[PDB]
C-alpha cells in the first residue's frame, strides 16, 4: 500500500536538512525539538526517523521521515512527529 | 599544528550541507559541479573528501573540506576547490 503524507520534497538542500536531522537525532540523546508553529517538545528519541518515500494528496512523491519522542513525564506520552516539520535540535542533558 | 584555509563554517545549516556534498562526491564518481562563483568544474572525485576543522586568518576555528577532481580531455591539470564554493552536483558527466 502506498504510504501518504500531508507533505513531500526533493531538492537537494532540503535532503541535506533532512539527513542532518537523522544524523542529530541518531546518538539518540535527550533532546528538545523545535518546529515551525513555534511548539516545543523535549524529550527522549523512542522511535529513530529514517527518510522514506512518501506521496501526497495531489500525488506527488518525495522524501519526509517520522520519529517517536517520548515526553519526560511519568508514563512518557508518546507524540510522532514529521521531520519537515523541524527548524532546530538543542540538547538536553 | 594548524591548518589553515580561508574560510571556516560553525552553523549547523553549512554544516549540513557541507555533508550532504561529500555524500554526493563518492571516491572515483564522475560529476559535474556547480560553484557559488557562477563556474562549473567537471571530471573525477580522485578521492572522497572529508570535512575537517581549520583555522581562518584571524584564527578562528570552523569546517570546511578540500576536493580534488582529475581528469584527461577536459583541461588535464589536477584541480583542488574548497567545498563551501559548491552549490550543487550531479551525476553521469
Amino acid at each position: 500500500m502506498p504510504k501518504y503524507a500531508p507533505h513531500v520534497y526533493t531538492e537537494q538542500a532540503q535532503i541535506a536538512t533532512l539527513e542532518h536531522w537523522v544524523k542529530l537525532l541518531d546518538g539518540q540523546e535527550r533532546v528538545r525539538i523545535e518546529l515551525d508553529d513555534g511548539s516545543m517538545i523535549a524529550g527522549t528519541v523512542a522511535v529513530r526517523p529514517t527518510i522514506q518515500t512518501y506521496r501526497d494528496e495531489q500525488e506527488r512523491e518525495g522524501s519526509n521521515g517520522q520519529l517517536r519522542i517520548d515526553h519526560l513525564d511519568a508514563s512518557q506520552e508518546p507524540q510522532w512527529i514529521w521531520m519537515d516539520r523541524i527548524v532546530a535540535v538543542h540538547p538536553m542533558p
